């Protein structure tokens, strides 16, 4: 259910996705990832019509994290139509849940 990001890909799978966006920047070091990890993934099934759940390992991919500012993780990002909805700074559960509500909404 969750899409797996590169560099070379994320205009693809990400900007020009029909439906909203859920990216995850995350790394195999980090810790509240892990904590976070888990609602992404109940997102990505939760929503399996209507939002795209992807990742990225900040360490594989250097790029786009830094075109995106992602300054630290996890951070995640909510796109719709190429645009960010919000950006998600650290496992915030509740204001994932609700950023992806008003994407979808």
């Amino acid at each position: 259910d969750v899409v797996v990001l590169q560099d070379s890909t994320f205009e693809q799978e990400v900007l020009k996705s029909d439906t909203p966006v859920l990216v995850d920047f995350w790394a195999v070091w980090c810790g509240p990832c892990k904590a976070i990890a888990p609602v992404v993934d109940d997102l990505a099934a939760r929503y399996k019509g209507k939002l795209k759940v992807a990742k990225m390992d900040v360490d594989q991919h250097q790029g786009v994290p830094q075109q995106y500012g992602i300054r630290s993780i996890p951070t995640l990002l909510v796109f719709k139509g190429g645009r960010v909805v919000d950006t998600v700074i650290g496992a915030d559960k509740t204001r994932l849940e609700d950023s992806v509500k008003k994407a979808i909404g």
